[PDB]
């Protein structure tokens, strides 16, 4: 099992708040075209909003950079990334250590877990 | 083109543990009691622990929110004995609003920070 | 592949009308003085008339259930006085549950069926 | 403006709602892809269901029949359609009071109606 989840959180003015959430649905649209991504959903604690993306292996989470980045320079004034966490298997983070040094991640290593035939992450 | 419909009931929990490095392999050991006293439960979909140092972190993974509590009742007795090994400093909760509704009393007294999920996108054999 | 999201707030409301043949001249006469007066209401999206033989109907979009209440408010005296023309045998309410659950108390005394909007394809540029 | 209107109302056995409802998102997906079609949702008052479906003109929805005929098949036993409506200019309807005979629908002439330039139904 090489999936990774990312997962950035985001702390969005309050007069930028549904402008943000319409763009979700922009996102979405257009990571919904990576064979990569099993899972991108956004998830908001009032203007602190989160999404938990999974990929199915580290080349996932380089492709949907590369995907997203056009859209990730149109929406760049409507709210601040203040955390970027990257959760998976060491020899996957490995490879993703040197690339990803730019958006200063929280690397968390999984090394014990349980889950059920039905759900990989 | 726009599609709208509901949100899975699937909830997720992650503490984010401080543990002193003296402790850190008696937590990590003890990591498998608690996968091991987890794995019993109808509920639990995914439960897996990683760390970045002696940051330490579970994803839990719970098929709606009678799961998590559910979780809560089994791992009591548990929590309760390996209690001295770490500090929890993040206690976060993510799920659709209509079942986080029914964690913000039960869980209170961890003070959780609650994300209430809005959009998403998924391919279901695999993920929920 | 599954997409999953918050529906439109858009409700709609539709009476059925009941009208006395020796009454539907005067009240298809009567549905262009209804329509002049809602098409004030800034919440109002569409609102139309149509027929099948003697049964009427009235199509009406409202941006969210406010501009539904809005439109009870405008249109409480021209109701009272077209009152004679026909009787209302079906009232039909849809829209997504956040919208409904504040119409149920103000439109009680309609009786109406209330429709919960809960999975949604559209093209935004033209339906809301 | 030639954009119809056509409504169905189910009759749902509690055992079924599940199941129908996991239907209507097969049902979604499929109709999604009719350029034709401009809006199609499920709406639900306990065990009665209802679809809210709007075309362009009368030849989008005589191309929706014919495009979800496999899956009415598939899914025809999990409840009743109990009523049909169909509402529209008469020029439209029309085109559909042959066709449509087997669906014994009600058929609304669309006469007088104010709109917004943003929503055509």
């Amino acid at each position: 099992n090489r999936t990774c989840m990312a997962m950035p959180y985001f702390e969005i003015p309050e007069r930028h708040l549904e402008a943000f959430k319409a763009y979700c649905a922009v996102f979405i649209e257009k990571t919904s075209k990576e064979p990569g991504c099993l899972y991108y959903g956004f998830s908001f604690n009032g203007t602190q909003g989160h999404c938990r993306e999974v990929y199915s292996d580290a080349q996932g989470l380089l492709n949907h950079l590369v995907n997203i980045a056009e859209l990730n320079s149109e929406a760049f004034h409507l709210a601040s990334i203040v955390r970027y966490e990257v959760h998976g298997p060491r020899e996957e983070l490995d490879k993703l250590r040197g690339p990803l040094a730019f958006m200063k991640p929280q690397f968390f290593e999984l090394e014990q877990c349980f889950s059920r035939p039905s759900v990989v992450a």
